[PDB]
């Protein structure tokens, strides 16, 4: 019953993920980062254990994203540069 955010938050897109490192070292080193930048909300990792690992850094405010994003874009990372990405669901946030 796992149903991803829906109406508000801010999801990012992490691919390009050094598997070589271990789950436990990548989620910290990856949260540690986008805080820099603003507040994370979540860290959650891809099933995928080969270098098509991938991952989704939830954060608290939308705007932190943007940034962390374009900031954190092929951030040097173990032995591989992850590249960082917005995503976009159905409903927007439908802010006028």
């Amino acid at each position: 019953g796992s149903s991803g955010s829906s109406g508000n938050g801010a999801d990012v897109q992490v691919s390009n993920i050094d598997y070589r490192l271990s789950r436990k070292e990548l989620q910290q080193l990856l949260q540690e980062a986008f805080a820099r930048h603003g507040k994370v909300k979540s860290v959650e990792l891809s099933p995928h254990t080969d270098y098509q690992l991938k991952a989704v850094v939830q954060m608290e405010n939308l705007q932190d994203a943007i940034g962390a994003v374009n900031s954190l874009h092929r951030y040097k990372i173990g032995s591989k540069k992850i590249l960082v990405s917005l995503a976009t669901g159905a409903s927007g946030p439908s802010s006028g």
